[PDB]
């Protein structure tokens, strides 16, 4: 699709098995979603946004689709205020921003 | 152009008569740059990010030049940790995502 930006670009994204809403972000490095249940282990990852630094939970090779499209990448878990998905997910299903 | 985001989409601005480096933010609803003056009126307002909140100032009817499109808009002013465009203006310059 084209996307334009006179609203949020929420997305359907699928991981563990459930639906949930969340925010294309070209100003996020990395994927942050928030609290759930991932499988196998973790490691940590401080990350600083606009407000300050938060800890996340980094989970490595995780299946996830975003919009219908399939990724398999690190995905962070912690206090974020919104479902993002970061560049690390949007190289994953050819995004580009275009003017 | 087309972006891609395998690094962040940051491109050359025009504010003020001053030159900066922005980020291009699809998941940021405002424009928000690191503390600079402007000129004409302003009033307080809080945003929040990861990590919390900060208080910036909000200038609206700013004209700032992006990556060589000129465009109006309201600009947040404050202590973010990096200059950000966002959907308040990436619609005027037809930025969209693609994939
Ligand atoms: C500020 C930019 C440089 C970074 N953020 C992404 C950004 O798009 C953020 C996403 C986001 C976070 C949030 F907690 C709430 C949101 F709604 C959206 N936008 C934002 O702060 O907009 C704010 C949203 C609200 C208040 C103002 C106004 O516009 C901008 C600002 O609307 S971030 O959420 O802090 C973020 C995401 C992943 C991420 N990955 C990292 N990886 C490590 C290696 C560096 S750092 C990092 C930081
Ligand atoms: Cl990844
Ligand atoms: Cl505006
Ligand atoms: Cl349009
Ligand atoms: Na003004």
């Amino acid at each position: 699709p084209q996307i334009t930006l006179w609203k949020r670009p929420l997305v359907t994204i699928k991981i563990g098995g459930q639906l949930k809403e969340a925010l294309l972000d070209t100003g996020a490095d990395d994927t942050v979603i928030e609290e759930m249940s991932l499988p196998g282990r973790w490691k940590p990852k401080m990350i600083g946004g606009i407000g300050g630094f938060i800890k996340v939970r980094q989970y490595d090779q995780i299946i996830i689709e975003i919009a219908g499209h399939k990724a398999i990448g690190t995905v962070l878990v912690g206090p974020t205020p919104v479902n993002i998905i970061g560049r690390n997910l949007l190289t994953q299903i050819g995004a580009t921003l275009n003017f």
